[PDB]
């Protein structure tokens, strides 16, 4: 990280009317928290208050589901609470997501047990589409997950195309990879790191293509260079903007023509990922 001086990047206005006027229906914002509780007290929900999603995909709770604080059941805007974490109840990996609606059908995982140990998705069924939010295992230090992860890729993306097949999907999480160089700010140096290998991009592509899913920021944004949704915490990383784009929304072709916009809220504070938000005509 010695090689890099700061990057500007202010997020355009919220553009909350589609293409063809209709104004947004319904906002989804996403972020991983890097643990619930940690997140909470660093003041998280005082911003989700600010925001006012109409959902809240979180992942990364680290919190058992028999653990949440309490202060979630100060939200009432988002009162219909679901959430997985792994099933042997330890604190790690972890999704939720908060509604302020009921969905018509929630469940938990994507239907292969070797992948649905370890709270990574929620599926939420609406009236006019499916909404899925996930955090992607990580290909690992020294890549001792990577073959894992491929085997995650395959079995995620096979389950998405069959949800697509029947509703239009909105996808959204922490995917675990900058697909192309454009979606980190160092690309030459991570080639062989979780995140940047052409493993893991190119499931992405692969995802992209078998669903198939659009990305809503880059189809917005598809030039827009230092758009990034995670920093460590060390190197003061995000005051010099070198980060990664983690998350996303991906969104079903048949939904673009209720794409508004998607945003990444850089200056939110309280996790190492900053949130992104949706706004969909529906
Ligand atoms: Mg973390």
């Amino acid at each position: 990280m010695a090689s890099e001086g700061p990057a500007l990047y202010e997020d355009p206005p919220d553009q909350k009317t589609s293409p063809s006027g209709k104004p947004a229906t319904l906002k989804i914002c996403s972020w991983n928290v890097d643990g619930l509780r940690a997140w909470i007290k660093k003041k998280g929900l005082d911003w989700v208050k600010e925001e006012a999603p109409d959902i809240l995909c979180l992942q990364e709770t680290k919190c058992s589901e028999n653990k949440l604080p309490a202060e979630l059941q100060e939200l009432p805007g988002l009162s219909h609470q679901y959430w997985s974490a792994p099933s042997d109840k330890e604190g790690y990996s972890g999704v939720g997501l908060l509604s302020r609606q009921a969905p018509l059908k929630v469940s938990y995982g994507i239907g292969d047990e070797e992948h649905d140990q370890e709270g990574r998705v929620i599926v939420a069924e609406f009236d006019s589409f499916v909404l899925v939010t996930a955090y992607v295992p990580n290909a690992g230090r020294g890549l001792v997950r990577l073959e894992y992860r491929q085997r995650w890729d395959e079995a995620f993306r096979k389950f998405l195309k069959g949800l697509a097949s029947r509703k239009p999907l909105v996808l959204c999480g922490d995917l675990n990879v900058a697909h192309e160089e454009i979606d980190l700010r160092n690309p030459k140096g991570n080639k062989k790191n979780a995140g940047f290998t052409p493993q893991e991009r190119q499931g992405f592509g692969e995802l992209l293509q078998a669903v198939p899913l659009a990305d809503s920021f880059r189809h917005l944004y598809p030039n827009t260079p230092y758009a990034y949704t995670f920093w460590t915490y060390m190197m003061n990383a995000r005051s010099k903007n070198v980060g990664w784009r983690l998350d996303y929304f991906l969104l079903s072709h048949s939904l673009l023509p209720a794409l508004c916009d998607s945003k990444i809220r850089s200056k939110a504070l309280g996790s190492d990922h900053c949130p992104i938000t949706l706004y969909l005509a529906l």
